[PDB]
């Protein structure tokens, strides 16, 4: 471990306890720290950045972009999307019309990609393919065009494949939405999916993760597919949320570095205003019901989803070789592996450290 | 089109009359281009230097990083190896037993993307699949260690399909080769796979390409897929080449301009020691059974399958499809399309130039 680091390590000790932490020892660290230098010291600048914030208290084009960057650049989202798209795929085999509902969409890429994979599923193609989709907050507070887009490019190209498709948003807040709302029928299988979301929803209380898992269940999906940031920055304190927050941290920026050139624009943009912001979040100022963007580790995840009755799936015997196939382009720099975690998640790791977790339940 | 390169067509006119070419004109074309500036000024770069080599006489490792680099920019490998493995998994899916025999091996990602199509297709997954593979040109004089480690990556690939698998090279010349050499069974469905491969046997002479298709005639296969740049530097004579080549070539330069930076130097490395390379082949001082690394259209290619005995096979209702969603996260900044060429090719376009084609025969 880089001695940059821990020097932040005992600096958050520090902090944490009476005497508290000397400037001498936050100013050494800042000093060292660099957002244009080697990962660690990337890493370091916005960590000392939030543990400054803390101590002194006492946008949508940003993520937009930053998303788009992320996913060209590291296997991340098309881990998560096609391993979803993998257990949706072996639960909804013997329904011949299905519905999607997706609390997060971005863009399509998930959907297009199953849709290519219904046309072609050992079934046979469906006779019809509906999807409800929730707009994630990575498309901001104006959603409606980029949603729009989404549509017409999904309609299109279904009728592609000869497959009978709808596309719907439900733009309310999900806090006011209903099992009504999603029109379900008694003659369709439904997925649900939450890639990337339901961390939103963590809070002191879990009343709006239970909400939603609730109204998951009403829909009486064959499956929920859940893809997760394997990192504990929820309930625990903030000695060990720092600790966390930055060993999974290093990973992904390790993760960047390898991909990108040092100078890149578009690197800085992703490890400030996504990653930075999230830094902030988790080790910043703010406590309690003030503190939001928490995440969970897998066990806590699938304390909630058997609390609210879900039991595990077991991924597809084709879910580790579909990955491996992702993976395969990345050359011998790239830490990248799969790593199990009990009872049935499948995660992406960086040098066996897993980043991005992916679950199916019903 | 761009004055530079209309200078350099009317240089290559002069150069092929009986007055013959200036210097002065030249001279102004070699000034005005740069192998740093704009697409338009490295294609320039290139062809002056061809035109000039030309009027003068009267690696291993290179290509193979290219070809990463290359495809890592650019889609063209994907599409091809994916539209071809949809015709193969059409093709034998009454066989219970596949024999592939990969002419050009480069790495093994087409045959892992086949495995795992393979393991999940309508009629269950094979009991068997061998693969037969001969090294491609890209490969080098040494192709051994490379081969192996292939071998070895899809054999444990294979294992996490649960099916059973064998790899084998062909390290003889081809024009060596007999089909006694390729052990096919009675039992199995043999695809042969030309994937940028056949077009190195063009010549003065049809005979090795004539050679080589009667070879895999001779396999019974059930299906041959062909993948090809789409460009007319055979039989043309120089100023008709000279044209073709510097349009083809603009749209490759331009697909790089859109995907790179202006200062990487892996694009250069492309840019010369793939495309400079090939140019200087194309346009450069060798003629008759000197000039080589030819290239065809589809049209041609067409009547040298037919001519072999070979008929055109529809591809997949889903192989549009399939292109789409490989294209789906290429932004607006981006020119490719899919462009139909009678009577049963899909090529990938550039800026509606068709520029790599792929077709299915048998």
């Amino acid at each position: 471990s880089a001695p940059i680091l821990q020097s932040l390590l005992s600096c958050s000790r520090a902090a944490a306890t009476d005497p508290g932490l000397a400037a001498a020892e936050l100013a050494s660290v800042r000093a060292a720290a660099t957002d244009a230098g080697d990962p660690s010291e990337r890493l370091a600048f916005y960590f000392a950045d939030a543990l400054s914030r803390r101590l002194a208290c006492g946008a949508s084009d940003e993520l937009t972009l930053c998303y788009k960057t992320l996913n060209d650049a590291c296997p991340y989202s098309k881990f998560a999307h096609l391993t979803a798209n993998q257990a949706i795929l072996e639960a909804t085999g013997a329904a011949t019309k299905i519905h999607i509902v997706d609390f997060g969409i971005v863009q399509g890429i998930q959907w297009a990609a199953l849709l290519q994979a219904l046309a072609t599923r050992p079934e046979g193609k469906p006779t019809r393919i509906r999807i409800t989709g929730v707009p994630s907050p990575l498309l901001g507070p104006q959603p409606a065009a980029s949603l729009a887009a989404t549509n017409t490019r999904l309609r299109d190209f279904a009728k592609l494949l000869g497959v009978d498709f709808e596309f719907v948003p439900l733009l309310r807040p999900v806090h006011e939405l209903n099992k009504s709302d999603f029109l379900v029928e008694p003659d369709e299988a439904v997925a649900v999916n939450f890639m990337l979301q339901l961390y939103h929803l963590l809070g002191d209380s879990d009343e709006l993760v239970r909400r939603v898992l609730r109204l998951a269940k009403s829909l009486s999906p064959a499956v929920v597919t859940l893809g997760e940031y394997e990192v504990s920055l929820n309930r625990a304190g903030f000695v060990d949320r720092f600790a966390n927050a930055l060993s999974y941290y290093r990973s992904l920026f390790e993760s960047l570095d390898v991909a990108m050139t040092r100078d890149s624009p578009e690197r800085v943009r992703v490890e400030r205003w996504m990653f930075g912001e999230r830094i902030q979040r988790a080790v910043g100022p703010e406590e309690g019901a003030d503190r939001t963007e928490r995440m969970a580790g897998s066990s806590e995840w699938q304390t909630l989803m058997e609390w609210c009755g879900f039991e595990p799936v077991p991924l597809s015997n084709y879910a580790r070789s579909q990955a491996d196939l992702l993976l395969w382009n990345y050359d011998s720099k790239y830490k990248y592996s799969l790593v199990e975690l009990p009872p049935a998640f499948l995660s992406l790791a960086w040098e066996k450290r897993p980043l991005l977790t992916v679950s199916a339940w019903r």
